[PDB]
């Protein structure tokens, strides 16, 4: 028992800029500053913006604020704690059902608000801060208007889906793909997230 490891919190790593005309990725912390973070819990750096990067000692995703929450897939973090300025801070929300956990929303932060517009016209965000285009298909799919090779949205999970006004509509989980190409995507709907919440 003596030897037994704590897994490690999840860290923030970067952040998908959209607060201009032009999105993109922006790295805030290095792999070896993120494996010390991961272990400490202490994350002294300052959070800005709705979807980070985030990253575990194996594994690297999405994060989305929406109503001040901090959300992301369970794939990605398990029951994981979070790197804070203050140290760890525990999940408020885990639903494995959902493939659904989150965070209060860290300090700095901005958050998405629920979409109301019951529109089928959507954008992902990937962590590469691509925005592509995505009509809704049903209560959690959606298909691509350009398909992709899995390879582009690998590490894209937790990310959001926008409405035209950059409502928050989901959170990205799952692609659905045929010989390696992207045609669709399923995500955790938003009225998913509220009812936790
Ligand atoms: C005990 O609790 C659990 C444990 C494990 C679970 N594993 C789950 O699925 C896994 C992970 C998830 C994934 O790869 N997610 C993305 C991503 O980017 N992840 S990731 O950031 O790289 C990351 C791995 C986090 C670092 C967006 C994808 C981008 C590219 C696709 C790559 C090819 C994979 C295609 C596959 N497609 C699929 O399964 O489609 C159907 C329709 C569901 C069959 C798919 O997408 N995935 C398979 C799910 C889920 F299914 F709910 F998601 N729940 C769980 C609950
Ligand atoms: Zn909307």
């Amino acid at each position: 028992m003596a030897s037994m490891k704590k897994k490690g919190s999840v860290v923030i790593v970067g952040r998908i800029n959209l607060s201009g005309d032009t999105a993109y990725a922006q790295q805030t912390r290095g792999e070896e500053g993120c494996q010390e973070t991961s272990q400490t819990g202490r994350d002294k750096n300052q959070v800005e913006g709705e979807v980070q990067i985030v990253s575990t000692a194996t594994q690297t995703f999405l994060a989305t604020s929406i109503n001040g929450v901090l959300w992301t897939v369970y794939h990605g973090a398990g029951t994981r704690t979070i790197a804070s300025p203050k140290g760890p801070v525990t999940q408020m929300y885990t639903n494995v059902d959902k493939d659904l956990v989150g965070w209060q929303a860290p300090q700095g932060s901005r958050s998405l608000t629920p979409c109301t517009c019951g529109s089928s016209d959507l954008y992902l965000v990937t962590r590469h801060a691509d925005v592509i285009p995505v009509r809704r298909r049903g209560d959690s799919r959606g298909s691509l208007l350009s398909p992709r090779p899995i390879s582009y949205l690998k590490g894209s999970s937790g990310g959001p889906l926008l409405c035209p006004a950059g409502h928050a509509v989901g959170i990205f989980r799952a692609a659905v793909s045929t010989r390696g190409v992207a045609k669709a995507v399923a995500f955790i709907p938003v009225e998913s997230l509220e009812t936790t919440m």
